[PDB]
């Protein structure tokens, strides 16, 4: 029955697919058209013979793990997206059709329906499989009756009548925010549709205008720019993803039902855009602090999960309007044209995004501009993020507080990401693939870089935990300088240490004490454990002289710098220690397989070389404090160590501070309420975190309570003398 619904489906398929615009001729489009050609004839060669057939794919047959169910209505989606397909051998295709719908049949009448009970995960159940059912009847709706796609739909509303929470057939069901409560429109929104079901259209719309909503607490979009999910998760880069990306995709076809969203709610999402995900993409690639358990998976390495936000942007830029939608252009494509080491073709996978894609960056009219500098503090989900435009450099810094939890390992994934919020860093620079390529399964997981602990060995079984303290925060004072701290206690509470960290504009300083351990474990500090390239190698320069690295340790004792040499100045990473420190560094090949840290991934031999720089700390009460000055050559970084040598203020159990000179910048850490006198100008006077500058007789406050999140008058923490 052709009316208002199929017109909407047709929107839908126009959007999923968007065969309407395909073009032969379009190079790019021919690629992925041949990459689904290949997909649909690798499924039809080996899906099951229709006499006693058990299973239609024998590599997806055993339906008691979910997963399979999914995998399986996949790739019949593959099929109905082929047979719809002008182009393709299949376009119309008698033998796909006939599978296509006899498949749909055997599926409905022996592995998923309405007298199922959900056997595995429930996301397939709820999410994968209703998406997967839903996309292929709406693109083949021309094959199917009104009563057949009623039909095996039914089991949809079954699993998922309540368009406000999940699992709702099982013994624990929960609240749909964030990006599932997106999936939650692409499951009902679409059901609706095929359904011609008013009501579930409209309750549908109606719960998804939650998302729009700002949270001060819980999970979902804060006003700070962070994004928590389950729970208290950061986690911008993997649900906000799916909810930006699918939001994305089903906001053309809501706006044309009779149940539109208000404009003034949906302005929200140009704050997500602005304030949560921009400032996490850098040189094409999305931060990885903010990934969760995604960076375990090999084919979502950190520039192809950046695509995922980027053609939602995109997408949201083409419905809008004026000035709105040309800087939404102008963000797209200049981050796409910073990235010249991923194709973003190769994540754009329809017809529609392509052809946007196309359009954007062949129009003269859209300005692409290179983004100028930022510093992102997160306190709401305890990340900072970093862009010095003038230098060419990104710096993340990953924590985690008494209201966030580490690192997530579930549903088998990310086994030995134990210490990526140890106060980990990550340093973006001229190699944009560092932390792809194969990184994720190479670390060594017990060196991470920038955190401190003991070498006890980790179970892969081990999950995620919250830091016993809330002293965890950054004070920002502009777009190029800030301060991090973080009380630190490490998993087994038998290692602590004041780590704090000093954001300089074209530099870092590290800065760690009251480094204590009651453990016989063995304790340190990584400095640094960089993945490195073949092509590029680096000269490894020690107290200015070159050090021949091995694969066996070797100790430097007396170590004032450490340079790392590359032919392209905007891969130099240099190393200042403010007091002579005893470090050792080696150079060796890292193997492993994606599925050491993802069951669900590929055993597969991985292999990379890793350059790691450690200090021990033998004692109670060490410390350790370095500065970190990329993107410079070995002349300019041995002129800088000399402008810093009296750069650090003071390295304590109660007070850490750096001074930056040149720019009149003071980073300060206190851990109590007494007096300090800095500099002989001034004084602080209370337990947080600091970032000040002079400016001639005036002073430039920016003071942060990490505890209390709160700030303070300046004349209750600052002092001039
Ligand atoms: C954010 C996240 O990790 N979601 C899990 C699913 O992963 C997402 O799957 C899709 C999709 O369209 O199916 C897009 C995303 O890139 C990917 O992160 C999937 O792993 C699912 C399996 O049960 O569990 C979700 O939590």
């Amino acid at each position: 029955v052709k009316d208002t619904y199929t017109d909407r489906l047709d929107d839908w398929n126009g959007i999923i697919a968007g065969n309407q615009y395909y073009d032969s001729k379009n190079d790019q489009m021919a690629k992925l058209n041949q990459e689904l050609e290949g997909k649909v004839a690798d499924s039809l060669s080996s899906i099951s013979s229709q006499a006693d057939r058990i299973y239609l794919w024998e590599k997806f047959s055993n339906y008691k793990t979910s997963a399979n169910l999914t995998a399986t209505y996949r790739k019949l989606e593959e099929m109905a997206k082929q047979v719809t397909n002008p182009s393709s051998r299949y376009y119309q295709d008698e033998t796909v059709v006939r599978t296509v719908r006899d498949s749909m049949e055997w599926m409905h009448k022996h592995v998923y329906n309405s007298e199922k009970s959900i056997v595995g995960n429930w996301w397939d159940y709820e999410i994968g499989t209703p998406r997967a059912i839903n996309n292929t009847l709406s693109l083949m709706k021309e094959y199917f009756s009104d009563e057949e796609i009623k039909k095996y739909t039914d089991v949809i509303e079954k699993f998922v009548p309540d368009p406000e929470h999940f699992r709702k057939t099982t013994d624990n069901p929960f609240k749909a925010l964030g990006g599932n409560l997106v999936d939650m429109g692409r499951v009902k929104v679409i059901a609706g549709l095929l359904r011609k079901d008013d009501q579930e259209i409209s309750s549908t719309i109606r719960s998804i205008e939650q998302v729009f909503k700002l949270v001060d607490q819980g999970e979902g979009f804060y006003q700070d720019g962070s994004y928590i999910d389950h729970t208290n998760v950061a986690y911008t880069g993997a649900y906000g993803n799916v909810l930006i990306d699918g939001l994305s995709q089903l906001l053309p076809v809501i706006q044309k039902t009779k149940n539109p969203i208000d404009k003034d709610k949906m302005q929200t999402m140009y704050h997500w855009i602005d304030k949560s995900f921009a400032p996490l993409l850098v040189n094409g690639e999305l931060m990885d602090m903010s990934r969760g358990r995604s960076i375990s998976r090999a084919n979502s390495e950190g520039h192809v999960a950046a695509v995922e936000v980027l053609r939602g942007i995109h997408r949201i830029a083409d419905m809008s309007e004026g000035e709105t939608k040309q800087r939404l252009q102008s963000l797209v494509k200049t981050i796409v044209q910073s990235d010249s080491y991923y194709d973003v073709f190769k994540n754009l996978k329809t017809y529609k995004d392509i052809s946007l894609m196309q359009s954007l960056l062949s129009d003269a009219g859209v300005a692409s501009v290179p983004r100028t500098s930022y510093l992102s503090a997160f306190n709401k989900m305890d990340k900072t993020a970093m862009y010095n435009a003038e230098k060419g450099f990104g710096f993340g810094l990953s924590l985690f507080s008494s209201r966030t939890l580490n690192y997530e390992h579930m549903n088998k994934e990310n086994k030995r990401g134990w210490y990526t919020s140890d106060g980990m860093f990550y340093l973006y620079n001229g190699d944009l693939s560092h932390y792809s390529d194969g990184y994720w399964p190479t670390v060594n997981p017990y060196k991470m870089p920038g955190t401190t602990e003991t070498d006890a060995k980790r179970a892969d079984s081990d999950t995620g935990k919250v830091l016993p303290s809330a002293f965890v925060g950054t004070s920002k004072l502009d777009d190029a300088n800030a301060t991090a701290t973080m009380d630190f206690t490490n998993w087994n509470q038998t290692l602590t240490a004041h780590k704090s960290w000093f954001m300089l504009k074209d530099k870092i300083a590290f800065l760690g004490s009251n480094i204590q351990n009651t453990s016989t474990d063995t304790a340190a500090t990584t400095i640094d454990q960089r993945k490195l390239e073949s092509s590029n190698p680096y000269k490894v320069y020690v107290n200015d002289k070159e050090a021949s690295l091995t694969e066996q340790e070797k100790d430097y004792p007396e170590t004032q710098s450490v340079f790392l040499e590359s032919s392209d100045s905007k891969k130099n990473i240099g190393y200042f220690f403010f007091k002579k420190s005893s470090i050792s560094m080696s150079k060796a090949l890292q193997k492993g397989a994606w599925k050491d840290i993802n069951e669900g991934q590929s055993d597969k031999e991985v292999e990379n070389e890793f350059l790691t720089i450690s200090q021990a700390h033998k004692q109670n009460g060490d410390s350790y404090g370095y500065m970190l000055i990329p993107n410079v050559d070995r002349a300019t970084f041995n002129q800088m160590i000399k402008e810093l040598e009296s750069s650090l203020i003071e390295n304590n159990e109660t007070l850490q501070s750096v001074y930056d000179a040149k720019q009149g910048v003071w980073g300060i850490v206190k851990y109590d309420d007494s007096v300090s006198t800095i500099s002989n100008q001034f004084q602080v006077l209370k337990r947080g975190v600091y970032t000040i500058r002079k400016e001639g007789d005036e002073y430039k406050i920016a003071y942060y309570n990490p505890e209390t999140q709160e700030s303070a008058p300046d004349q209750e923490v600052f002092k001039k003398l």
